[PDB]
């Protein structure tokens, strides 16, 4: 698991669940083109993204729907969605956790790169 | 003046009006002492909490009411409040501004600080 | 005005300043045209990117350029930039307020929205 | 392990490592006394604060020495520490995670509260 995505609710104090998240990578049009999805879990991770060998160098964007989930709460959000937009690099070895703290009028994301 | 207090609310997109904020300041003998106190406005701003005179330099302690905010509007929350520690003022006279931005099972808090 | 920017560093608890910030539109082809763009002041905000007459209903993003704001204090940054997308005055005309939180792997963003 | 804390690190993007935690609960002469403390691990985590008999309601105090974490990293920081401070309620089975986000001059907090 070279990229994994964590999504937390600070209204409810909870995992952020059956959040839909996207994936894209920029093309050399530099366009955005569709590389992986899915929803968080009843742990608010998506796991199984991608692989060691598909997740080369380049540019990233990890979009998440954050109006879809705050609508199925009664709550009237703010934002679109949440946009995080990286760089991905070779080193040594490593994984990416990508991390979103979610309210109805603001959102905070952080990057947590190991090994 | 050389302290301010900011206070947003995250879940309504505004700022936070009418919270009480106590600061407190440490004593030689190693306990807080009452320094000043007040409620944010309909900016969500509270000025006027102390003097150049009398903001010595000290370790200081700001208190945000944040739970009796939440009650009001009908949410319990996590947090009995939000406290935010810091030595002030130990290389000359400083102007600070802490904000803090609120949800019910979370907040964070910064602190802008100039001249 | 109607539309206002403002960015602070959390690692030096300033203001972070001549920070690049462009604004787009949604068209009706779903393409995202040039709206507005301007650089933060000394004071860390942007003021007059548009007008009451300009800024209509729609949905738009604003994207910071906290990548260049990193590199030329020596840092690397894990995000490209932080972009914040919305649907702007959709029940009537408001006043909004875009603030982010820069730190050079995490960022946060809040809208307060008044009138 | 009804109690679990986790540090994260904005600046390098990484678990935050080594950072020294007490937990107190509060007494019914309104005093704070120490009840668990440990220091973070490799992956940011303290995990065995404590046990569902110990944890009883009451008034928790976490103190996360954020200023010691800085410090060893050769960066100024503005607090003197992080407080997180709340009522810890019996309603069904529970699980607290006290989660941490540091940069030099801004923290936030959250509570992940589940079963
Ligand atoms: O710090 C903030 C924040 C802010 C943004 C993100 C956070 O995580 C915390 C506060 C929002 O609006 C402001 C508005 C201000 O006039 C001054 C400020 O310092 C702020
Ligand atoms: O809360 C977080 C955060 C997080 C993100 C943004 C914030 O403002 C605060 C914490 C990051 O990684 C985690 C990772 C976890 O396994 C559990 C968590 O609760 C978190």
């Amino acid at each position: 698991c070279p990229l994994m995505v964590k999504v937390l609710d600070a209204v409810r104090g909870s995992p952020a669940i059956n959040v839909a998240v996207h994936v894209f990578r920029k093309a050399a049009d530099d366009t955005w083109e569709p590389f992986a999805s899915g929803k968080t879990s009843e742990s608010g991770e998506l796991h199984g993204l991608t692989t060691e060998e598909e997740f080369v160098e380049g540019i990233y964007k990890v979009e998440i729907d954050t109006k879809s989930y705050w609508k199925a709460l009664g709550i009237s959000p703010f934002h679109e969605h949440a946009e995080v937009v990286f760089t991905a690099n070779d080193s040594g070895p490593r994984r990416y956790t990508i991390a979103a703290l979610l309210s109805p009028y603001s959102y905070s994301t952080t990057a947590v790169v190991t090994n």
